[PDB]
C-alpha cells in the first residue's frame, strides 16, 4: 500500500492513524512521536496516589456529536453519573458577597455572549466602563478575576488579543462539561492500541519534512518518492504522504527548518497569525483539607486589581496575581489554573518556589498564617516543552477562521496535510476538534487512493 508516515502522537495523529488502517485495505504507516509518550496534550500522570491531569481534562460539551463523548462512552471511560460550587476569598482575608459575584457574572457573562452574539478585551473594557467607592473596587475586583479565568478559557495572555469578530465561530456542543473517570490518556491509549503492532516510534522526532521532490528509496527498485522525511537522529524516511499533527507552536518556532522548500506564504502567514498562548495547572498536595468538604472551585479575588487599566501586554504586579484559584480534585489536592506570560514565568521558577509561594497566597487569602504548607506540587509546563511551545490556539486580534482554514489546507498532490486542534475552524482548542482533524485527513487520503484506482 502507499507509504504514509503521521508526524505525532496526539489525538489527531492517532485518529488519523486509527482511520487509516482500519481500512480492511490499508497503506503501509508509521507515526512518529517526538516524545517518549503517545497523547502529547492528553496527559494523565499517577501522583498522590491518584491521577493527575496535566493537559486536556474535561469533555467540552458531552453529547451525542461529540465524537470524544462518543469514544469515552465506547471504551467505558465515563462515570454512570456522567452518562445521563464555588468558594469566593479575597487577598484581605475575607470572603466575597454571593450577590455581588452574582452581579459581576452577569455583567461579565452577558457581555461575554454579547462577542459570541477589534479585540474581545476591548469591547468588555468598553461595555464595562459604561456601566462603571469600596464597593466600585470590589466589583472592579472580581471582574479582573473574570477575565483571567476566560484568558486561561481562551489559552491567552489576555482577552485584547483575542479577535473580536471571529469569536463566535468557536461551536459550543450541549451538556455539562464531564471528566473521564476512566483518566483522559485511556482514551488516547485505547486508540494507540488499536493500531498494528510497531506503527508509533517514539523518541524519533521529525526535524525536517523534504516536499516536491524525486526522492529515491536505498533499497531495490530504487523508487522515487516525493517526499523525504528527516528525522533529528538522521533517519532518512522516504513516503507518499506526510501527515503533520505537529502544535501550532512547535511550527511558529520552527516551520521555517520543519519544511523544504518553505510553505506556500498564505499557510506561513496563517501559522504567524494565529494565536497560540499558554494555559498551566499547579497541583498542590495538603495533609488535610483546610477548604469547605463541599466546595469545588475555589475562586481567588485580588483586592484593589482591576481589568480596566490593563492592556494587551500588560503583567500583573505579580505572577501569582494573574492565578484564578483552585478546583478541588474529587490524598486532599488542589489544582491552580494560570495563563499568559505570568503563567510561561511560573515555569521558570523551580517545584520549590511555586509550593513556598502558593502556600504563602493560600495563607493570605483564607486569612490564616497557621495554614499548614503544602506537601508535594506538580505542574505542568506548556511554553516550556519543546515539542509544544504551549497550551492551545485562539484566533488573535489579526487573524480570522480563514487562518484556521489555511491551516488545514493540503501541500500539492496531499504530499503533506495538515491535521491538529489548530487546524480546525470551529473546534480548535479541544481534543474533539483535534480528533475530527486526523479523521478529515484519513477521510481526503482514501479518497485520493479511490481515485486513483478509478482511473
Ligand atoms: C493545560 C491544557 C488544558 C486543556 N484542557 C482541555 C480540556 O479540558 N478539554 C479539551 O477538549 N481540550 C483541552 N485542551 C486542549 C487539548 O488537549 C488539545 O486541543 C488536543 O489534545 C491537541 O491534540 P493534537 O493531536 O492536535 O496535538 P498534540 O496532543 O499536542 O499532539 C501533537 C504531537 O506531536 C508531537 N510532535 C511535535 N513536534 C514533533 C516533531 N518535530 N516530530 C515528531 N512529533 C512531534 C508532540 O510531541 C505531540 O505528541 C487542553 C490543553 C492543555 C495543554
Amino acid at each position: 500500500g502507499p507509504r504514509v508516515l503521521v508526524v505525532g502522537s496526539g489525538i489527531a495523529g492517532l485518529g488519523a492513524a486509527q482511520k487509516l488502517c482500519s481500512h480492511r485495505a490499508a497503506p503501509h504507516l508509521r507515526v512518529l512521536e517526538a516524545t517518549a509518550s503517545a497523547g502529547g496534550r492528553i496527559r494523565s500522570e499517577r501522583c498522590f496516589g491518584g491521577v493527575v491531569e496535566l493537559g486536556a481534562h474535561w469533555i467540552h460539551g458531552p453529547s451525542q456529536d461529540n465524537p470524544v463523548f462518543q469514544l469515552a462512552a465506547e471504551f467505558g471511560l465515563l462515570g454512570e453519573k456522567e452518562l445521563s460550587p464555588s468558594m469566593i476569598w479575597s487577598s484581605s482575608g475575607t470572603s466575597v458577597s454571593l450577590e455581588l459575584m452574582t452581579e459581576m457574572a452577569r455583567l461579565f457573562y452577558g457581555l461575554i455572549e454579547r462577542t459570541r452574539e477589534a479585540s474581545v478585551g476591548e469591547f468588555l473594557k468598553k461595555e464595562i466602563s459604561q456601566q462603571v467607592e469600596d464597593t466600585r473596587k470590589r466589583k472592579l475586583a472580581i471582574l479582573n478575576t473574570f477575565f483571567n479565568i476566560e484568558c486561561c478559557v481562551s489559552g491567552t495572555h489576555s482577552m485584547d488579543l483575542v479577535a473580536l469578530a471571529p469569536f463566535g465561530e468557536y461551536t459550543v456542543l450541549p451538556g455539562l462539561d464531564c471528566i473521564l473517570a476512566g483518566g483522559y490518556q485511556g482514551l488516547t491509549d485505547r486508540i494507540l492500541a488499536s493500531l498494528p503492532k510497531d506503527t508509533v516510534a517514539f523518541d524519533k522526532p521529525v526535524k525536517t519534512i523534504h516536499w516536491n521532490g524525486s526522492f529515491q528509496e536505498a533499497a531495490f527498485p530504487g523508487e522515487t518518492f516525493p517526499v523525504l522525511v528527516e528525522c533529528e537522529d538522521g533517519a532518512r524516511l522516504p513516503a507518499h504522504h506526510v501527515i503533520v499533527t505537529v502544535p501550532l507552536g512547535f511550527l511558529k518556532e520552527h516551520q521555517d527548518t520543519f519544511f523544504e522548500p518553505p510553505l506556500p506564504a498564505k499557510k506561513a502567514e496563517a501559522i504567524k497569525k494565529l494565536g497560540f498562548g499558554t494555559n498551566n495547572k499547579i497541583f498542590l498536595e495538603f495533609e488535610e483539607p483546610f477548604w469547605e468538604p463541599d466546595c469545588q472551585f475555589i475562586q481567588v479575588v485580588w483586592e484593589d486589581t482591576s481589568p480596566l487599566q490593563d492592556t494587551a501586554l500588560s503583567l500583573q504586579d505579580t505572577w501569582f496575581k494573574k492565578l484564578i484559584g483552585f478546583l478541588v480534585q474529587p490524598s486532599h489536592v488542589l489544582c491552580g489554573f494560570i495563563a499568559g506570560l505570568e503563567s510561561e514565568f511560573m515555569e521558570t521558577l523551580s517545584d520549590e518556589e511555586v509550593l513556598l509561594s502558593l502556600t504563602q497566597v493560600l495563607r493570605r487569602v483564607t486569612g490564616n498564617p497557621q495554614l499548614p504548607a503544602a506537601k508535594s506540587v506538580r505542574r505542568s509546563q506548556w511554553h516550556s516543552a519543546p515539542y509544544t511551545r504551549g497550551s492551545y490556539s485562539y484566533v488573535a486580534v489579526g487573524s480570522t477562521g480563514d487562518d484556521l482554514d489555511l491551516m488545514a489546507q493540503p501541500l500539492p498532490g496531499l504530499q503533506v496535510l495538515f491535521a491538529g486542534e489548530a487546524t480546525h475552524r470551529t473546534f480548535y482548542s479541544t481534543t474533539h476538534g483535534a480528533l475530527l482533524s486526523g479523521w478529515r485527513e484519513a477521510d481526503r487520503l482514501v479518497s485520493l487512493w479511490d481515485s486513483q484506482v478509478e482511473q
